[PDB]
């Protein structure tokens, strides 16, 4: 299955932060990188206290359960040094997370796929279209379509 990872990082030389993630991601058992992104430079969403980030988008072929991936997204994030502030929002060396896990829908405690709030995220659907133009949501919605409507400003390149 091709799961849609956003990458983004706004701490501690975020381009070098991306780049030890993408070769971390191809490292991953049963799986391998399909389709890398751009890397684009976007004002933070949320507190302002924050630098910019470096966004990008990955496409993975895995055979990892959803859930398995997640487990080693997240063993990559605290590989890179990630830490979890109190505040939501708030900055992070690196950030992994799961937008699509092929045509899936799940809601469990650790994983909602597609993930909840990418509809609403130009620094999430910019890169992903880059990568996949023909993509169609689960709920039948075109990618394509979704930047229509929404008229997300497009990004600068990092
Ligand atoms: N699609 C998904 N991808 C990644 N993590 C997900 C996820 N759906 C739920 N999670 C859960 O989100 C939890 C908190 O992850 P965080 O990385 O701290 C959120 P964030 O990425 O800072 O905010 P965001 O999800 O609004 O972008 C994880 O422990 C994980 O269980
Ligand atoms: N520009 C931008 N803002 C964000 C980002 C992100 O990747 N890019 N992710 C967040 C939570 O994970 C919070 N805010
Ligand atoms: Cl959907
Ligand atoms: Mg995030
Ligand atoms: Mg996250």
């Amino acid at each position: 299955t091709v799961a849609y990872i956003a990458i983004g990082s706004n701490l501690a030389s975020p381009l070098e932060q991306v780049n030890a993630a993408l070769k971390a991601l191809g490292d991953i058992p049963e799986s391998h990188i399909l389709t890398v992104s751009s890397f684009y430079r976007t004002p933070p969403l949320g507190p302002q206290d924050q630098p910019d980030y470096l966004n990008a988008a990955v496409a993975l072929e895995t055979s990892l359960a959803p859930e398995e991936l997640l487990n080693h997204t997240q063993r990559i994030e605290l590989q890179q040094g990630r830490v979890r502030k109190a505040e939501r929002w708030g900055p992070r060396t690196l950030d992994l997370d799961i937008m699509l896990f092929g045509n899936e829908v799940i809601n469990t405690e650790r994983l909602t796929v597609p993930h909840y709030d990418m509809k609403n995220r130009g620094f999430m659907l910019w890169p992903l279209f880059e990568i996949a133009p023909e993509l169609v949501f689960p709920d039948g919605e075109m990618l394509r379509q979704i930047l229509h409507t929404r008229a997300f400003d497009k990004l600068n390149k990092w």
